[PDB]
RNA sequence: UUUUUU
């Protein structure tokens, strides 16, 4: 299953790429969302990386963690519920 | 098969009958569904219902949208796409 | 601020 990494504070325009861009350094990522409404195609402010290994995810989460991205810090740490 | 209603919100333990008693006192429901991950049959959160006539569709979307059923307020409308 | 249209 991997592990899903939850990040808050995206801009309405993100996209998969930037996830890509972020996490891939880390490891191996099978999958990207960024969560966008249904009618505008707008981000809703947040999104998901899933990785495969724990350590690599832990080390994403102690770098990204807070990065300033676009005018936005950052919150990303292992999705809950 | 008939007019398609989509039904936001519903928990993770959601079941057809559930669909039913809300819709069916408003006229003529044909199908329910809940949507559920395959391999894991919990509910995604979402589901829908048939209904054959306009008016009682319209009725039960306009008296349903915004219920609070469980803890979540639902979201009813005319299926889109 | 934790995956919204089979």
């Amino acid at each position: 299953m991997g592990w899903c990494i939850f990040i808050y504070n995206l801009g309405q325009d993100a996209d998969e790429g930037i996830l890509w861009q972020m996490f891939g350094p880390f490891g191996a990522v099978t999958n990207v969302k960024v969560i966008r409404d249904f009618n505008t195609n707008k981000c809703k402010g947040f999104g998901f990386v899933t990785m495969t290994n724990y350590e690599e995810a832990a080390m994403a989460i102690a770098s990204l963690n807070g990065y300033r991205l676009g005018d936005k810090i950052l919150q990303v740490s292992f999705k809950t519920n």
